């Protein structure tokens, strides 16, 4: 079965509500392995209190870089990085979750969540899920964006888990 994680986001400290995310564990094992053991926490490390760095309207919103804090950090459980593991699910539109990268083959634990259709990203990155509940909260981040990417207020992961 596969894993439904949340994500509870703050902006500037103030709830905007859950992020409910299925993980495609029949697609993607390995990459939904990593997302879930970082949503728990469980490796002793993870997306609990890190950022929503980059935020465009009308693109995606971007997050997951518990290290450094500012879109240049972020490990796996695995390593600093993993392989792409395949591109069999495609960027079809708004709610999907893929992984963030700097080239082939430096998976991570910076992520996305579309706000749109993005085919010129399949291939190049692993969309391994996707928003069950709470785009209306994707779309409060969304708001927060801008052109560049820099967020009008902090967008904070408050807390985020495993609910099944
Ligand atoms: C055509 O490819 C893209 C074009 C624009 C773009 O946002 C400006 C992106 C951003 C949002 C879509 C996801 N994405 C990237 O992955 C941009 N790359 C990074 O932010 N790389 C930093 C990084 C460093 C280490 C790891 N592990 C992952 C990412 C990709």
């Amino acid at each position: 079965g596969n894993p439904l994680v949340y994500l509870d986001v703050d902006a500037n400290g103030k709830p905007l509500g859950r992020v409910v995310l299925e993980l495609k564990a029949d697609v993607v094992p390995k990459t939904a392995e990593n997302f879930r053991a970082l949503c728990t926490g469980e490796k002793g490390f993870g997306y609990k209190g890190s950022t929503f760095h980059r935020v465009i309207p009308s693109f995606m919103c971007q997050a997951g870089d518990f290290t450094n804090h500012n879109g240049t950090g972020g490990k796996s459980i695995y390593g600093s990085r993993f392989p792409d593991e395949n591109f069999t699910l495609k960027h079809v539109g708004p709610g999907v979750l893929s992984m963030a990268n700097a080239g082939p083959n430096t998976n991570g634990s910076q992520f996305f969540i579309c706000t749109i259709k993005t085919d010129w990203l399949d291939g190049k990155h692993v969309v391994f899920g996707h928003v069950i509940e709470g785009m209306d909260v994707v779309k409060k981040i969304e708001s927060f964006g801008s052109k560049s990417g820099r967020t009008s207020k902090k967008i904070v992961i408050t807390d985020c888990g495993q609910l099944s």
